[PDB]
């Protein structure tokens, strides 16, 4: 199996979704030997946003494209691919200014693409992505899961996984991170008791 | 009174939200003809991701900086001075892949600023934009307001803006773009008789 790990988180060592990404993934990798990783830093190598000029490079053939289209072009491949290979995905998803960071909807804008991870029908859309199994990690500073503040964060990640077609979702949570180090404390242990016992 | 015109789509000419922005900008001016407008279009001048760097940049002193953190300190500061400055904003808001352009996203990573559009207290958190007027153009290809698809769009909106204490927002919106162009017509036409006979 191929597992694509995402990172989003701008904190770097003192990140909660990159350190319990890394521990789902390691425990994935204990549970499935066999389990390809595929790592993707999408703070420390971050995608373009999706621009006017992404639209223009898409629809401009490749042997016509300058250099900056041939970069936008190569980058909506890449970034498609490795998530159409993947059969997996473990995602680090902070909640920054009410929603996931920018470098990941950059990410979610190239992943979006009619055809291959949704298509449109006479009868609607529908997700083309049922196959993959997703693990959501998901970390706020404040407790707003099911709350209207909430909607821009997990809400919205829902529906995006959901118009893709992922049916198999796990969420393992660890919020109220900013309310003190025990209240920290706490929601991490809670978060790594579910990827010991729970997620595999 | 200061203006801030705010546009994100990557439409151009075909943007139905950059014509609504526009439009509401027109109709100000012409019921205050003494209004200053200062435009800012996030899609032509996209704003950096808010990310380590600028972090590291806004906790590192002036006479310290290099230019790629002097860069970062100054997208900062002129970003939330010029949002600081105005008070009415006209946001031009598409929905791509089920929330805002990044390029949205990340002016209003450098306007949430604790301390100066909002601040943490003993109390909790407290808006500090109370005076400022907002019109949302809101600008979607399928009808979804209301509904849990639009999580990430107009309900992400609410709570950002009411976040930093925003309290007199006007939504003006044309959705079910891409249904057809008799949809998309009166969509826009319903979104003209809002802004021609009860905005001003
Ligand atoms: C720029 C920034 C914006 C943030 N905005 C929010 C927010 O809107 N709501 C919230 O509950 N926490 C917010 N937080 C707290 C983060 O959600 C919390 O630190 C979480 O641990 C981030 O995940 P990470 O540690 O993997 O980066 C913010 C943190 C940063 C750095
Ligand atoms: C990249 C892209 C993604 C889009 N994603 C969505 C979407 O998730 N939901 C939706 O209802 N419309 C979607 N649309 C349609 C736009 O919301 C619609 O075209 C709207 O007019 C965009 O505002 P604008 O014309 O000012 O750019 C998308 C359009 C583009 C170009
Ligand atoms: O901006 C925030 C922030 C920035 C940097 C570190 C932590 C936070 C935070 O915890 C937070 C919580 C909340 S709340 O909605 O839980 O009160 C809102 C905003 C922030
Ligand atoms: O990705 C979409 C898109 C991309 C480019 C142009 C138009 C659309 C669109 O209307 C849409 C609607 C919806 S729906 O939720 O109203 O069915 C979802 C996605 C899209």
């Amino acid at each position: 199996m191929k597992l694509l790990h995402i990172d989003s988180s701008i904190l770097g060592d003192n990140s909660a979704s990159r350190q319990l990404s890394r521990e789902v993934v390691e425990a994935w990798k204990a549970a499935d030997p066999s389990v390809e990783v595929v790592y993707r830093d999408l703070a420390a190598d971050a995608i373009a946003h999706f621009s006017a000029a992404t639209l223009v490079a898409a629809g401009t053939p490749e042997d016509v494209r300058d250099a900056a289209q041939a970069f936008e072009a190569k980058l909506s491949a890449e970034t498609l691919e490795e998530f159409l290979a993947a059969d997996a995905v473990v995602i680090g998803a902070p909640m920054y200014n009410f929603t996931v960071p920018t470098q990941l909807k950059a990410w979610i804008d190239r992943v979006a693409v009619a055809g291959k991870t949704f298509r449109y029908t006479e009868a609607g859309p529908q997700g083309l992505c049922g196959n993959k199994k997703v693990v959501l990690v998901s970390t706020a500073g404040g407790l707003h899961a099911g709350q209207p503040t909430g909607a821009g964060h997990e809400d919205f990640l829902k529906v995006f996984l959901g118009f893709i077609g992922i049916t198999d979702l796990e969420i393992v949570r660890a919020h109220g991170l900013a309310y003190g180090p025990e209240q920290r404390s706490q929601a991490i242990d809670a978060a790594q008791a579910q990827i010991a016992s729970e997620l595999f």
